[PDB]
């Protein structure tokens, strides 16, 4: 079929570091593609880690290709948008919506987990949305592999976005991969159920850490929250890393388990 390789770039989708990631319509067919586009002058290891990935809540990766010194990957388009514009600030969303986009984002770090692969940078304008608002995982552009042969890999790299990041990669030199995975996601949940970030980042140095670790949960953003999820939220936002709930656990947690919504 002639012309069937031809794509139309139509709208910028998101533009930072990396460059910019365009809407890409297909000539022939209309398929849409998001169009990561990237200027070398790394993203090599996004490449190799994006080729591991095949999940339902993980952004597929479609195939790449370099002109020059642009590099293109062609990425699931989620029609949706990030998961950021559904939460209203100072609200958060209602509490049934964020017990679902919850479950798939523990299905797609579970998946993750399980081929040895940590994001790094969960965060909401990091958790894409399908045209049936099914949660993606993507950008994967800080992740890395932590376990290999079955021999976990200690982390020490300092990386992730602050308000996200778990107080242990401030304060040691390695650490495990996954329970700061585990950490994000919950400061995800605490976003979705108030409309607020809980703190600046998990520091001794940072007053609203401390009232947590004091269990001032009068005080916002946990008065908004539902004792329930909230029960969930002190397992998860654990200073220690090793006494930190595991996502196996999160699944057997009440309000993880709560009949809240009906189908679409
Ligand atoms: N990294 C990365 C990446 C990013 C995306 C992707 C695959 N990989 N697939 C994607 N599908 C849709 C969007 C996206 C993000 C935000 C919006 C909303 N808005 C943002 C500002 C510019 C206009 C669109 C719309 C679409 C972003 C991506």
């Amino acid at each position: 079929v002639p012309f069937v390789e031809d794509w139309d770039l139509v709208q910028t989708l998101g533009e930072g570091a990396y460059g910019e990631v365009q809407l890409a319509v297909n000539r022939v067919t209309e398929e849409a593609v998001a169009v990561k586009i990237v200027d070398m002058k790394n993203i090599k290891k996004e490449i190799c880690i994006n080729k591991m990935l095949n999940h339902e809540n993980v952004v597929k990766f479609y195939g790449h290709r370099r002109e020059g010194n642009i590099q293109y990957l062609f990425l699931e388009y989620c029609s949706g948008g990030e998961l950021f514009d559904r939460i209203e600030p100072d609200i958060g969303m209602p509490e049934p919506d964020a017990q679902r986009f919850f479950h798939q984002l523990m299905a797609g770090v579970v998946y993750l987990h399980g081929i040895g692969i940590t994001h790094r940078d969960i965060k909401p304008e990091n958790l894409l949305l399908d045209e049936r608002d099914n949660l993606k995982i993507s950008d994967f552009g800080l992740a890395t592999v932590f376990r290999y042969n079955n021999r976990e890999r200690l982390l020490n790299k300092m990386c992730g976005t602050l308000p996200y990041v778990a107080p242990e990669l401030l304060k040691r030199r390695e650490f495990h991969a996954e329970p700061v995975d585990v950490w994000s996601c919950g400061i995800v949940l605490t976003a979705m159920l108030a409309g607020e970030l809980p703190w600046d980042q998990p520091s001794d140095s940072c007053q609203e850490y401390s009232d947590w670790k004091e269990k001032k949960t009068y005080l916002n953003p946990w008065k908004k929250i539902d004792s329930a999820p909230l029960a969930l939220l002190h397992k998860i936002l654990v200073e220690n890393p090793s006494a930190r709930i595991t996502i196996p656990d999160i699944k057997k947690d009440r309000w993880y388990n709560k009949p809240l919504k009906k189908g679409a």
